[PDB]
């Protein structure tokens, strides 16, 4: 029972029948209505693409590497097992994604609830062990040779990192420790999640990719280095390599970072923000959560997805009329302005659990020349952006743009005065434009 | 100075200032959330696309067509105001499409309506005419040349044909070439197929070998029958070849699907044992229904793929039987393929017909009784055709060309073949008696309506 599914990026995927069952499930499918790249949509037509077809690709990537390592270094004694064990983990990495993709985890939970601490990949193993839970899927991996409760917790390792000196990862020994730089690499940034990714987002784009995955999993081996086991290519790949990085730059410069691709993934955000008191999603045993809140509950989480935007949009509710009233804007295009771009100077990064505070200080700031109109809070957003060793055998980590909600010229000028003031304020880099 | 858009499959698409002003509308943007293939994406993964896109696609290869014509032949008198009543009618041809395209006004409208006759093109009229409205265009139409009455109502000829010798109003007798440009009938070729062909062809991982540029590069205005139509060059005729077995390759692997059109239906199921107890708001809070929402486009505005996560995500008591069926869909319980016949030489099935199919089924009488029997609501009839309305013809033969040294008149002059109309049935009881006993009722029912018999 082979199940075989046509993808334009890989042509043919081979699904084993363990991970046609992971795949066949409410939590699973749910991710065909989250968008890869969120607001990206509205400023790119092509990239409609959605978490689910990445998830295949990244599941399918993992395999492969695996597999191919494993016939080549017999010595290394991948099993089927592992193989399938990486698969999954593949496969159910983004489980944890929520509406819009990145906009929910790095701004909309943060800016909601700033007390919290929250990621896609904690999420990735709530939603993982609610899916297995669910839809009896244990019995089924000890049908197909796997050992639920120590693959299950490797898996879980894979998606998140250890879970809490030594060899932290108890889901597989040391010996076997470059299996857990192929799904999610930390160190390196090279894993098949991003070599997905970049040819699918280049595809859906536009844009022009010049690493050929293939090549580089053909040529991998696992190597020595410094007394650890890692993956490491030849050296007649670098050429290869250097391609991958430039894709990178290219996708980040050109689309992760457009400038109103960002702006209405803020928008989004705020109808959102105004909308939260007023939806009720029903999460298990009744109880009804807020998108802020489905979090914390994987039933209703289950059922938050890009929906909740055409909800909002296609309400009559008196309540959810601001939010609404976004939306429209959105669709109208009247977005939000563009004031401006700073850096935070030395290694300090501005944190998440600071990013609801940041539009009242850029509206406390003193521009010196006073001015005609005054702004408040709810007229700023700020908008923070995040972002050789690999072995052989211009980077802004952060950068805080600021939009104003009004777009009267005087307005606008105002804004940008006490945006360059704030800047001042706080040792940020000077604005140019 | 005009708005630049990057698409995966034209590149840069210029969009003047007054297409921008049509496509930021609530009526051109719901295309966002609707499904290019319908069910299709449930099958093919890379199939994400929308309408919306597809039809940024089709405006621009309009006004890439006309315009070049124009060049090559001013002897047309193709002016700009031409060229962007034609861009219109390509950006707004599909504004009509329902939930699921396709889906929506070839069976779910049949099944829920059989007494009205609808499709997504008179569709397009009205949410066209209902855009307009709504956002003040006209005004803006004649401030970039445009006259609103007859422009509009080129636009529409161009997008539904004609209203009730020379049918059109919109334009004259001497300007017939410009109504084969968005949509063309009479032999399938028009800037509408080549986009979704491409853009149907890089989602889904299939080849396409229709080279549009270089059709639209050598394409030319000539005299057919005392009747200006567009032409192809005579060295053109392999590229259009390579159109019609691209089209051909995309039906038999993608639209024809076995398994896509199966899910076409479960969706389509769901939504009429949703239909009771939906309710769209429409025009003066008006409250209308999934099927009833055709009748008022402020309602139809508000109807998209989102009605599918509306049930899903449903809780009321009501909404049960349908919620149920859209579960079957994610944990991949379909229906059961029973098997596949052609109405060849017959009379062909017709849309208000397809209300009754099941209940025929169920009445036809197998030879041999089984130990079970089937009643209508076990039965899936889908009717699927790959052009519903027009007859089983060759379409080269209504392609005009021309040879270069004599450009103005036409010359006198291997493709596969078509099955225009497939009938397949499914089960909705899965178990091997019932599976047994459903083949035997659909074999009889082929038989008795002198249809072919089943294979396998
Ligand atoms: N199961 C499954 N298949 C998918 C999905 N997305 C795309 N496909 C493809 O669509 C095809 C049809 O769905 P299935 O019902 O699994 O197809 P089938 O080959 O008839 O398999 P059975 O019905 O189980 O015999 C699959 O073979 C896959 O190639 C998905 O989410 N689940
Ligand atoms: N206007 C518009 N642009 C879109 C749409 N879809 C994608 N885009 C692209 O997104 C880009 C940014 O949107 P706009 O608000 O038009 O931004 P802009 O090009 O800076 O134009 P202004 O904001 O009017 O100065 C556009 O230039 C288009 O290339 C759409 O539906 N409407
Ligand atoms: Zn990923
Ligand atoms: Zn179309």
């Amino acid at each position: 029972t082979m199940k075989v599914i046509n993808d334009p990026i890989h042509g043919h995927i081979e699904l084993h029948p363990l991970l046609v069952r992971i795949i066949d499930t409410p939590q699973f499918q749910r991710l065909r209505y989250i968008k890869q790249l969120g607001g990206g949509y509205y400023v790119f037509p092509g990239a409609s693409h959605n978490r689910f077809e990445h998830s295949l690709g990244v599941g399918y990537l993992a395999g492969c590497l695996v597999h191919a390592l494993g016939e080549k270094q017999p010595e290394l004694q991948i099993s089927e097992r592992d193989v399938l064990c990486v698969q999954i983990a593949g496969l159910c990495h983004d489980l944890g994604h929520g509406p819009f993709s990145h906009m929910f985890d790095g701004r909309f939970i943060p800016l909601a609830r700033p007390e919290v601490k929250w990621t896609h990949e904690q999420g990735s193993v709530m939603m993982f062990e609610h899916l297995i839970n669910s839809n009896g899927i244990k019995p089924v991996m000890e049908q197909y040779g796997l050992i639920p409760e120590e693959d299950i917790y490797f898996i879980k390792e894979q998606i998140v990192g250890p879970l809490e000196s030594l060899w932290p990862y108890k889901g597989r020994p040391e010996n076997k420790s470059f299996l857990y730089e192929i799904v999610s690499n930390k160190r390196n940034g090279i894993d098949v999640d991003k070599w997905d990714y970049f040819a699918r987002d280049c595809h859906h784009l536009g844009i022009q990719n010049n690493f050929d995955y293939k090549r580089f999993i053909k040529f991998a081996r696992v190597c020595e280095v410094d007394n650890e086991l890692r993956i490491c290519a030849r050296d007649k790949e670098v050429g290869n390599l250097y391609d991958m990085f430039h894709t990178r730059n290219s996708l980040h410069r050109r689309a992760y970072q457009h400038k109103v691709g960002n702006i209405i993934d803020t928008m989004i955000t705020d109808a959102f923000l105004k909308a939260d008191d007023y939806i009720e999603i029903t999460g298990a045993g009744g109880k009804k959560y807020r998108i802020s809140t489905a979090i914390d509950d994987m039933e209703a989480y289950t059922k938050l997805t890009d929906n909740i935007f055409l909800e909002i949009l296609y309400s009559t509710d008196p309540k959810l009329k601001d939010a609404r009233e976004i939306l429209k804007q959105i669709e109208y295009r009247n977005l939000f302005k563009y004031v401006g771009e700073t850096q935070p100077t030395g290694q300090i990064k501005i944190k998440r659990e600071d990013y609801e505070s940041l539009p009242k200080e850029v509206a406390s700031a003193k521009p010196k020349v006073l001015l005609d109109v005054k702004l408040k809070a709810e007229d700023f957003i700020v908008d923070v952006i995040n972002m050789d060793h690999v072995s052989f055998y211009k980077f802004a980590e952060q950068l805080i743009r600021v939009y104003c909600k009004k777009v009267d010229r005087k307005s606008l000028y105002a804004a940008r005065q006490y945006f360059v003031q704030w800047c001042a304020d706080r040792n940020f880099t000077k604005p140019q434009d």
